[PDB]
Order: structure tokens, then C-alpha cells, then sequence
């Protein structure tokens, strides 16, 4: 039987208001849901990548959804702890995701890493958002969480910003544009 | 622009035929969304179990999905290798896998365990058949992998069985059923 | 083709007299089959312990008898070092051990506790008589080894008694008998 | 109070008919307490071993009962896991192991090894009839752990051997035959 | 003088006949022979490759001769436990390798890629031969130890085609063939 | 205020040297320290900097690559005090002594880079040399063997530096050539 | 030829206008260069430190310019994240350095541990005004990164101000001041 | 079918070594790899086939060797690429250039392959020495300082195999001498 | 609601007799008291300790009041186990204590020191009388458990001691007395 | 000039008596001294040893002196800490020392191992001596410490005394004196 | 009572020098390992005593500088045997042997502790050097090569002990000068 209903707050030890763990819950569950959404992503791109500079991104993109399944962890347990219900379901997942999964199929690895930038880029934005309402709202605890959470992100923006820079050893001897 | 279609397969370059091939991704596809799905819900159970049982729960819980997680890395590796294309959408997975996810909201401890116990036991059906149909196909490393697998799947639903069991220390001093 | 008889002494290179070694090593083979009867009765326990607290019961016996193991390879080096035999065959530590190992079959994780916990308490006091022996007969590594093994024998002991106190977090919401 | 007898099969999670585990785990406690016997032999010798190779064997001895230990682990758990209720106590070992225990005594460094080697060759005629078994009955969770095990126990059976074989660095300057 | 002549098989510890461990450890030599092959082609593709994607595959060639070196040593340890005589000087092992070594000389990077799929594919086919030829002779232990290798082998085949897809981050601003 | 040794002065050893050999080693020691800390610099910038498609490969080399010049760093300037000698720190001075002079401010491209890192390395590994065999001529067995670790090293990372700029590629298979 | 001129700054992957950017990049570009100058002098003190107390500010000294390696490896990362070209040459070091490097000599220690503590002071000034520019600007990442780094170069400050204080175990036997 | 570099010959190199001192310092290296190659081989047969009753004692003393022998090789054709040269790496060319013959196919006694590896680092420690001094002449210290590096654990491996060799065994209180 | 009350004895499990726990767990409290208020005040050495010999003193302060824990951990843990409360109120910790604990402020180097090894100087002296009393009541694991951490103590009272000597390298160059 | 005179005992600051710490640092000295008698021999044997058994015997001696170094370290520093003033020069170590040293040259393996045991079995009646007047004297510490080295040097003694027993693997073969 | 090998012989070696070679090779490491025993005594008695406001740095370094010499007598120690020769290991000769006089029984000042050391260390540094030359001259390059190896370890030592004998102190801040 039931103990929880999710989309419902329920008790925190911290002596937080429900007015604020609601909202940060539902924004932990968005946050939460878009890392799931792409760690499933960049698991996709290690599997399939494939191409020249294979190697360098196969390991790139399993440093990346490592990192990312730390953020998710912290963020769950977080989220739990404030009196949230975590999201879990496969639909559920897909209803709160803040950005849309890369199609079905294997994509070249420049689209692989744009489509993973882009995915950061929306999480990027919705972390700030949060981050500020916790502040106002007075969850120290939160805005700080998202604040370390926020640096990491901001780092795998950059690192697959390189990839995708239009300069290579091989222009040296190969036919430009 | 694709470089290859979802439920299409393509080239190996391990000298196993399409035959073999189409149906053992087929598969594999199965037990990777089946995981996927175990993955989410292990992962749930850790961060929102409580109760007197609670710190045991909550490390079997993560340490269960870490072991998942491995099964899924080795799955999809070799799916793509043997030109298999791994399903990666929510609506996909929620489609493929061999069981239904928990609802949402959080349920007791004793429902969660029993619900993680029904969901290895649906995918261990499912390895076995795959793995006898891998050995009638001659695809050895695939049967092998399986088997690998299977005995860790094994385990974990031994474990879960056992936190069931209908005793405890308490029963020296607590009213019984 | 022997070259030592069981029940005979040796020369030991460690200048003791046989009327120390003697008793001494007729002593340490008691302790090593008590040992040896403790050790299978912790690992069982291990193997078969299931209901709420599985979890926790399941990792402390699996530490005690690898504990209880670097008693028995301490006591079976020293023995043979003092110019005796040690025993090794099923009879004959049925014959020495100094308490009565659980039957076959599976008990409760209570009752399973109660018969470790008199398991160390009979080797606790084979110990202690050994340990006065050897300081009496001059044999200061063969007490201070005593020692060091008493003190870990002890701390089990408190462990397992912990374990059976009449007290639980669920005494909250559950009738008490 | 007894929850399991010994010598019954009980319920087991993972879809095994009676019919497989109540074999399975008999042949599992023929192993286990075969096993046994064997770990408190190589334990003995690491012991007692005395002699001019002694360094080399005492060091092979302790290296190969903690491996026989390894063993143990996995088959006790397993064989739990299926139902079964694994042999515990001395004489009931004593019953099941498919070798006879070296007497009482110190015997040769070549006797000891010829010891073990017997040992070890008796074990591997009993697993690989309890894997066929097993794979007859459909358990390939039990097969596989089998054949891992088997691969290990060949491997000390070829060690052994080697100590055996009549060749030394000493005969290039005594008296051969 | 000697005490095992080459090419022929002796006894052995682990109760297999003749029939059994003569075509087993011929196909042993085989193999063996074919890693060394690839071995010292894996290494020399380390020493040698250059060009824009050098470190990775520097990196790449340098762990993937060491899994081979890692065979190798199961391999022969074996081929001798089970009475066999293991090949070691370069003129037998050229005339037993299953694929031709890569010429002297400095390939391209995409050559030499290529050749070591080739050779990963020539070994692929024996170990299956040798595989299903060891289940039908009864031999558990060498099935799975090529099982082990062969699923190895496999993963090596997938990433060096993943090396030689037509695809690179590169596309994107330069002129494609 | 007070300064108990001052730069460009050599002062006692305590390894029975003479001051006729501890003066231009240490010497020597100060061009090498110095022309460490441009190639470090260097390195650490293309490590921060380099972009494009083997930036991740680019990125670990050159990471891998100050981190090693830094322990060559570190060798020097504990000997080159060691032997009497004043290490060099201002950054004037250093810019003075560096025998090879620093990439630009500015982002080169990856190629670029790996060009100027190897024409650094291959000036210090002439004045290691140089430096290896005057400390052998005037008896210092010591300085000759860690000018010959360091150099071994160094070559390595020039052998590396060398193998980025090869004209091969596996993307030749798909692509135009020049 | 450049791809990126000193001096300005360019696109980014993370969402911040480049009103924000170029100021924080211009800051991170003079924290920079007055790490280096810091590490460049924190080492010197390394090399040259001598006298009673030589051996802990020798460590110290150590300990320190490794820290501040790890300040100066986020910083510059980060400023290029940003879209900023960071500095690297030794004249425009000397330029935008916020104190003063140590004048070329050997002083002594008590005046090594001023000059340090000088330094630290400086830097503590920029950071903390940096600090505050980049939470007006709205660049949490970054705030926050200072933040880190101003914790531990503060500690730094407190532990060379230790160094300085006049008390020592010496008091109680020799003639102060 | 195209060729970056031909065996034989020898190419550029980024460490500013003239072709007078690549050539023969890389041929030499081919030399002394071949030779390892077959020594690694034969630590790794021995390895495999020991048996009797220093079995386990000669068993971890030959797979220590080959591990070391590996190491060596590493080093070795890493350099000899980064020299400019082309590393051997077949069958046929390894027998060709290998400075002593394998031990034949067969299981032979301990003491007889004691002796066999024993005489393969003689034969290889006199060719590094030939080729160390060849480097120190031609003024290529790093391979000069490589190669005692290599010398140095060649030498111990020699010693050891020496003591397995000695005509001493705690046995000899017991058992009837030659 | 309590289950026991300080100050009184209740049931061990390791056959004690309670005339002996009462006296082994009262004076047990007395250390642990002691070694608490000697953790507390090692601590705020670490913290507050400045002047020329700072960087060594801090650090053994540190690994001081580390050691001093350790010893409070293994007391604590076997008083309870003997079945006695330990303290752990700042009253009663205040009121056991076996030495006076330095005034709040801080004090020179050598005043520390000198109040630190008082301290250690006043526990040797309990230490020894309450090993004297488990040796004469029979408590051998308490008598070896308090020569343990004698040993370690007498060791820091030698350390301590060595920082007062009267000895400096300063003194070659100052003018003493 | 001298701060302490060899062969006078000063002031220690863990309270004990010079009629206590005279005779124990007096004897401290003897066994230290026998020990870095014992030291220079196993290291000797460690360089020199040659033969079948060499490899073994090689590694023996190494940890053996490995762990007498660990003894003198001990017994240095709590010699000095009682007051007392360490040997350290050739002359007076060889007058302290309670054996014979091996004289020069090298000697057979058969050899070496007796004049290691000889050596450690002198060692042994000083201890046992050395423990027994600390006991009597009321240094517990010193007893305890005696303790712990005695039992690590009576299993050396075992050790040795089993590389000297008349048997071998080499008897199956060799003729018998 | 059987001797293998006399003290003050030389034997085989299995390593092909020539016994012209490997005596006075192993002559000298007879005495660097005679010194080095003496020193690790030193050293590891300077730890147990030292005291004073510097104790426990002084205490860690004397403890490191031990561990030190005790590798390089170990290097030695086999290297003498490997060479053929019979290492020293009684108390009377190693006091023969050594190329310096251990400290008198007693504890002296920190400082005259440190400046024994440092007398110690430099007695060693100079038969190092010649003992150097003369393997580099007999052609036993790995003798030369592991000699340097230690002797570069030696010396920082020495510049270690330097730096804690130099005359200044955070200290003459606030007490008077001598
Ligand atoms: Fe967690
Ligand atoms: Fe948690
Ligand atoms: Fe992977
Ligand atoms: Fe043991
Ligand atoms: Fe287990
Ligand atoms: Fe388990
Ligand atoms: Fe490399
Ligand atoms: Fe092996
Ligand atoms: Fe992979
Ligand atoms: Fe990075
Ligand atoms: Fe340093
Ligand atoms: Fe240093
Ligand atoms: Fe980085
Ligand atoms: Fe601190
Ligand atoms: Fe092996
Ligand atoms: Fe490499
Ligand atoms: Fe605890
Ligand atoms: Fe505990
Ligand atoms: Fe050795
Ligand atoms: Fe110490
Ligand atoms: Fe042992
Ligand atoms: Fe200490
Ligand atoms: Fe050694």
C-alpha cells in the first residue's frame, strides 16, 4: 500500500516550510528527471560512437554520464530528505525532462556532441532558475548543492564546446571547408 | 541525419551472420530496457526507503544498481559491436522492458523489496531464454556473457528473498502475527 | 610414512621444555578444533541467516569467522612450532572442541545468535585457563598470544549479545509481547 | 526452533523447479563438504610442512586453501540460495566428502602434495558430473559457477603435479635414484 | 637432454585421456602461436603509429597487447598443465599463427588498423573451432577459458571497426572523399 | 632587507666541489630552470586553450607534459641551491635567461602549438647537452646523470610531439587530401 | 596566424552575455598571473629556505605551491570556458600580477614568510572583489569557484602568520630580544 | 600497400640527432630488440613448463623476468621509432637479428634452462655494452644512459640465474652427494 | 525511557563476575573521562599552537589527539561491553577527569607542551593502577588492552618531553641563557 | 661536547624510578645490540645465499631482517625515552652483543640457517630474562614491548627450524645419505 | 665450517668482467658498504636521541636518511656478490673498512649530531666519486651507473643537512643574536 502520493510534500527534518520544499522538490524532480534524461544519453553515445576520434569520445562520454549519475544521486537523496517524492517512471521521466532525448537511432558524432550540449546547455538554464528560488526561498543547503552541481555542468558544456571547434591536426594535409 | 535506423541491423565485424545477429540484439534490447527500468527503480528504492531497516535497505539498494549498471555497460557494448542499434528513449524502454515499473509515490519497504524481487525474476526468464537461443544460434561470447549475468541476477534475487523471510530478532519480544 | 605421530611432542627450536610444550600444544589443539567448530558454525550462519535483519547478521559473521580464521592460522603455526601435532580430521575436532556445534538444519537468526554467543563463552573460558597455564609454565608468547585473542574473542561476544537486547526501533509502532 | 531441516529442499526465488534444486544443492553439500575436507588439509600442511622446500609450499599450501575457501563461499551461498540447507557440522562432513582425510600426523612434503593431488582429482570427478547434471536440468547459473570453480581446481591439480615431477636443481650435483 | 619432446602429449593430473588433451593442446599451439603473432603486432603498431589520432591509438594498441599478453599466459599455463608442450621459437611459431604478421615497415594508421582486425577475425574463427571442439570432447575447463578469451577478442574486433567508420568530428569543416 | 646569498654569486657546497665547477653549473642550471618555467607556462596554456577534434587527446598530453616538466623543475632548482647557486624566480629575470622565447599571447591552432612546443623542447635538449657534457668534463658525475634523466625525458616528449604532426590520419579514408 | 586574440573575449557554450564574461574573464586573467607569480615564489622559497626551521618551510612551502597549482589549473580552464585567452607569457604576467614577486637573492626565512602572507593578502583583496563582481553579474559558477579558492588562501594567510609569531620552544633557554 | 617508413632505413628525428648517430644507434637497438623478444619468449616458456622441486621458486623467477624483459623491450622500440628508425617485429626478421639462438622446442631439465637464460643476457649483455659505447662516442647520451639502465637489471637477472645454478642445497644434509 | 542508569553494573556476556566489572568499568570511566579531556585540549593546541616550531607542533598535536581518540574508541566500546555506562556528559567528563585541563586562552608553545605531558603523566599513573587491578581481579583483556595504550602514552609523554630539552640547532648563532 | 654519558641512565618522564630504568635500558642495550648483530647476518645471507633453494632463502632473510630492524626501531626509541643512552658504534655493539656473529665468507645455505637460529635462540633466553625483570620491576610497558618481539622471534626460530628438517621433495629421486 | 667463497677473494662472475675488473670494483663497494653501514647507524641512533625544538623535524629526516642508506647498502650489498665478491658483514671489519669514524657512545648537541652526519655523508661523496671514475675507466658501466644513481642521493642528503646547520632562524626575530 501507499505511503507517499507522488506531486505531494510531505514532512522534512530540517525545519524547511513545505511553501519552500515544494517548490525546490519540484525542481529537484525536473533537475533530477533532465540528468536521468541524459545520462541515458551520453550512455547511448559511449555505446554507439564511432569514427576517427572514437576513442577520445567513447571514454569522454562515460566520464560524462558518471558524473552525471553522481548529480542524480545527490539530487534523489536530497530530494527524498526534504519530503519529495522522487520521479522513476520511464513517462514520468519524459513528461519533466527540460530538454527533448535525441531520436532513436545512431547519429554522427558531431550531432552526438551537439545534441549533448544543447541537453546540458537546457539543464544549465533550469539550475540557474532553481538555484536562485532557493536562495530566496532560504534553503542554503539547496542553492549550494546547485551551485557545485552547476560548475560540473558548465564543465562538460565547455569540454564538448572543443570538440565541436573547427580546427584538427589533419588540416595540415587535408582540403579545408 | 542518421548513420543508422533503431530495429535495423547492421555489419559485425565478429563473422556472425544476420540471422544470428537480428534476433540476439533483438534481445539484448530487451534485457537492456529491462534493466534500465530495475536501474530506475533500484535507484528510487535508495533514496526513499525508510524505516527500521532503513541504512541496510539503502546500501542493498545502491549497490544493487551499481551491479545493474554493470550488466547494462556490457549489454550495450556488445549489442552495438555484434551492429545492433540500443534502444536509449524513455517511450522506447518503457516499451521493451520485460516488466512494469513500480507506480509512482513511495511504497513500504516490504512492497518495494517484493517488487524488486518480481522484476529480477521477470528478467530472469528472459536471460535464459536468450541465453539458450544464443547457444542454439552459436553466438558462445553472447550465451557466455548471459551466463555471467544470470549469476549475479541470481544473487541479488536470493537477497532480496532473504530480507522477506518471515523473521527476526524481534520476535524475542514483539507480538507476533 | 609418518614422520610426527598425532598426540606425541616434539622438539621445538625455542629453548621450552617438553613439560611446558606438553600441555601447552595438547591446550592450543582444543582451542584450534573449537575454533575450527566456531568457524564452520559462523560461516553457516552466513550462508543461511534470512528475515529483516539478513543484511546486518549476514556481514557480521562473515566477519567473525574470517576473524575466528586468523585465530586458528595464529594457534595451528604456533602448535606445530612448540614441536606438536595439530588436529585436522572431522573426528577428531569433534572429539576436542570444547563446546557442541549447532545441528544441521536452519534455526532462527535469534537462536542462530544465542548459539554463537555460547560457542565464544565456552572458548572464553578454555582460553583464560589456557592463558594462567602458559604464564605459570613460562611461556610468555604462547599468554600473550592468549591475550590477543581473548580480547577479540570478548569483543564478539559483546556484539552478539547487542544483538539479542531486547530492544528495536520498531518497539515504536509494533505491539510488544 | 527449526525453520529447515536438513536434507529438504525449500522455496527458492529464481524460478527452479524442485525437481532441479533438490539435486543441485545435494550435489552442492557432496562439494561443499568435500571442500571442507580439502581446506582443512592444504591448512594442515601450510601448518606442518617441513624441509628443504618448505618456504615454497608452506607459502602454496596457505595460497590454495584461501582459494578452496573462495570456493566454499560461493557454493554454501548458492546452494542456500536454491532451497537447499548446506552441511555444517563435523560428522555430517565427515559423511558427504567424496575423499578420505589424510590420518592424523605429520607426514612428507611429497606425501602431503600426493595428498592434496588425490584430493583435488576426486573433486573434479565430482564436479563434473554435478555440472553436466546441472546443465541437463536446465540451471545454468549452477554450470557456469561449476565450470569457474573447475578451471581453478585443474589449476592446483597441475601445481601440485609439478611439485611432483622428478626433476631438480640439485641433481646437476647429487647422487641421483 | 630432454624430458618432453614437441609435438607430442604427455599425462596429466586432471583425469583427461589422450584423445581428449591431444587435439585440445595442438589447438592450444595454434592459438598461442596466433597471440604471440598478434602480440608483437599490437606492440610494434604502439612503438610506430603517428598522425593526428596517434595518442589514442597509441594508447589503444599499448592495452590491447597487453589483454593479448594475458591470454598468451592462460593459454600455455594450461596447454603444459594438461601434458602438452607449448611452442616458443620463431620459426614454429610463424608456421603455426593463423593469420600472416603485418610486413616490416610503417603502415598508415587506417592499414594497420585494419590488419589487426583481420587477425583478430582469423583468431576469432579458430577459438570457436577450438571451443565447441573442447565441449564435444568433454573438456569444461578449456570451453570456458576460450569463452573468456573469445569474448575479449570480440570486444577488441568492435572497437577497431569503430576506429575505421567512415565518420569525424572533422566533417564538419573539411572536404569529404 | 638582509639577503644571506645574492643572486649571481655562487656560495659554499657542501659536496667538495670547487667553485671553479659549481659556478657554471649552476649557471647552466639557472638557463635550464628558467627556459622549464617558459616551456611549463607554455604547456599549461595549450592544456587551458586547445580546442578542435583531437582536443581531448591535446588536452591530456599537455597536461601530462607540464606536470613532468615540473619535476624537472623541481630537481634543478633543489641541486642548483644545493650547490651554492641563487635559482631564479622574477619573471623579468626568467624571460632573460629562457632559451627559447614563449608562443605569443594569443590562441594558436592545435597544430601550431604542438610546433612551438617542439621547437622548445629541441632548444632546451641542445642546451642539456651542452650543459651534460661540460658537468662531465669538470667532474660532476651527479649534475651529468640528472641532466641525462631529464633529457631523457624531454626527448621523449619531443618523439610525442613529433608523432601528433605526422601527415597521417585515419580520417584519410573519407576525406580529401591536400 | 590566432584563432583567438589577447586581450578578448568570445563566444561560450554556458548562456552568459559577454557583458558578463568580459569582466570576469579580465579578472580571472589577473588572479591568474598573480598565482603564478605566487607558485613561481612559493617554490623559490621551496629551494632556498634555510636554517633551524628550514625542514617545515621547506614542506610548507611545498605544500603550498602545489595548492595554488590547483587554483591556477581551475582558474584557466575556466577563463577559456568563458570564451577568455588566458595569460601565459612572462611579460604580460609581470603586468597584470597584483603584488609584487620577491626580488631575485636568498632572504631569510621570517622575511620569506612576509613576503608570502603579502601576497596572500593581495590576492585575498582581488578575489574577494572579484567574488562580488561575479554574483552581481550573476555568474554563480564562478562565485562560487572563488569561493573554494579564497577558503584555502585564506588558510594559507592564517598558517604564515603562525610562522610569524613570536614564540617559540627556544624561549625557555635562550636570551630574548 | 603504402609505406610511411621502409624497414632499413632510417628518418627523421625531432631531437636534432644526425643520420651519422641515428643509424647505427637504431640499428644496434634492433639488435638488442630482437634479442629481448626471444629472451621474453623464453622466460615465458619457462614459465609455463618448469616443473620438480624448485618448481615454484623458478616458476615466479621467470614470470618476474619476462615482465622485466617486456619493460625493456617498451622502452626500447619506443625509442627506436622516436629515433627515426623502424622497429623489427616479425618472425623471420626477430630470428635473423637475435644476438644469441632459442632454446629448441621441447620441455628441458631446470638446471638445463637456467643455463640457456643465463646465456642469452651474456650474449645480450655484450652487445649492450658494445652499443652503450657506440652511443657514448657518437654523443647520443640518452640512449647511452637507457641502455646502463638496461645493463644494470640484465646484469642482476644474470646474477640470480648464477645462484639457482650454485652447486649448494639445504638437501645436502641429507642426500648422498655427486 | 532509560534502560540502564550510570553508575550501576548490569549483565556482561564474557563470564565476569560483577564484582570484578563494577570496579574495571569505574575506573575505565575515569581514563575515558581523562582521555577526553586530553583529546579536547591536543585539539586546541592543533588549533590555537603559533610561533617558530607552529608547523611541527600543530602536526603532532594532531596525530596526538588522533591516538587519543583511538584509545577513547576501544574503551568505550569494551566498558559498555563489560556492562557498565560510560560517561559522556561535560559535568561528569568534568568530574572524572584525572587532571586539571589547561584555562581557556592560549598559551606559549612551551606552556602547552609542558600541560600536555602533565596530563599524559597523571593518565600513566591510572593506567598502571587500574592494569595492577584487572591483573589481580582476573580480567586479563582489560589488563592488556590498558598495556596497549600504556605503551603508546609512555610514548607521547617521550615525544613531549623531547620538544622541552633544552637542545636547539638556534643555539650555534643566539645568545643563550 | 656531551648532553648524555654512555652507560649513565637520566631523567624519563613516565615516572619511573632509575633503580627501574637502569637495569631495563642496561638490558635494552644488549638486545638491541644482539639484534643489530642479527640484522648484519640475515642481510648478509640475503646477499650471498646461493643454490637450489636459494630464491626462497633469499626472500626469508630479507623479511627476517626487515622485521629485526622493526624491533630495533622500537627498543631505540623507548631506550632513549626511559633515560637511557643507545649503542651505536662497531665496538661496543660487538661487546654487547649476546651472540657470535658468523665470521666472514660465505657459507653454505645449511650453515647460514643454523647460525640464524643459534643467533635467534640467544636472543630469546635474554628476552625471556629481559621480560621477566621488567615484570618484577613494574615497567609493564617494557614487558608488554618484550612480549610482542618474542613472539615474532620465536616464529623466525619455527621458520628456520624448518628449512632444516630432513625431508624434501627431492627424496622421491635422490639417493639418501 | 665449509666455506663457498674466503673473504678478500674474488670469484666468478657470471656477467663477462674480467677479475682485473671486479676486484678493485668490488674492493671499493666493500668499503662503501662498510661506510654506509656505519652511517645508517649514525643516522638511525640520531634519530632515537635528538631532542630539542627541532626534535621532531630533525627526528623524521634522520629517520628518511636512514631508509635511504639502507637502499643504497642493499643495491651494493648484491651487486658485490653478483661481481663475485664476499661482502663485509662482522662489526671489527666494517669498523676497518669505513671511510669515516662513527660518532663516540653518548648524545651530543642537535647541531654537532647534524655536523657529524654531514662529515659522514662527504667522506662517503669522495671515495664515491673515485670509485666512479675508476668503474668508468675498468669499463663496468653498471657499477659507474648505480654508483651515480646513489651518489646523487648522497648529496642532497648532504645539501639537506647544510641547510639545517645555516645561521638563521624565524627565531632571530624576537631573541638575541649570538
Ligand atoms: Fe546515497
Ligand atoms: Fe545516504
Ligand atoms: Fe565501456
Ligand atoms: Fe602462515
Ligand atoms: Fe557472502
Ligand atoms: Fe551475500
Ligand atoms: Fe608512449
Ligand atoms: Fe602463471
Ligand atoms: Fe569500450
Ligand atoms: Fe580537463
Ligand atoms: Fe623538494
Ligand atoms: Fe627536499
Ligand atoms: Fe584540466
Ligand atoms: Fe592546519
Ligand atoms: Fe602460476
Ligand atoms: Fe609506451
Ligand atoms: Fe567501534
Ligand atoms: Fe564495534
Ligand atoms: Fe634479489
Ligand atoms: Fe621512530
Ligand atoms: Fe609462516
Ligand atoms: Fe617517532
Ligand atoms: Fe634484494
Amino acid at each position: 500500500t501507499l505511503l507517499r502520493n507522488f506531486g505531494n510534500v510531505y514532512d522534512n527534518p530540517v525545519l524547511l516550510d513545505r511553501s519552500v520544499t515544494a517548490p525546490v522538490t519540484e525542481g529537484f524532480n525536473v533537475v533530477l528527471a533532465s540528468f536521468q534524461a541524459l545520462y541515458l544519453q551520453y550512455q547511448k553515445h559511449h555505446f554507439v560512437v564511432e569514427g576517427s576520434e572514437f576513442y577520445s569520445l567513447h571514454e569522454f562520454f562515460n566520464e560524462s554520464y558518471n558524473q552525471v549519475q553522481d548529480h542524480i544521486h545527490e539530487i534523489g537523496e536530497r530530494l527524498d530528505g526534504l519530503g519529495g517524492v522522487p520521479v522513476a517512471t520511464f513517462s514520468k521521466l519524459a513528461e519533466l525532462t527540460c530538454f527533448e532525448q535525441e531520436s532513436e537511432g545512431v547519429y554522427s558524432s558531431r550531432q552526438m556532441v551537439e545534441n549533448d550540449l544543447a541537453a546540458e546547455q537546457a539543464i544549465i538554464g533550469v539550475i540557474r532558475r532553481q538555484a536562485a528560488q532557493a536562495e530566496s526561498l532560504g534553503d542554503r543547503g539547496t542553492r549550494y548543492l546547485y551551485e557545485k552541481i552547476l560548475l560540473k555542468t558548465e564543465e562538460r558544456a565547455y569540454h564538448l564546446s572543443h570538440f565541436l571547434a573547427k580546427d584538427s591536426l589533419t588540416l595540415g594535409f587535408v582540403q579545408a571547408a
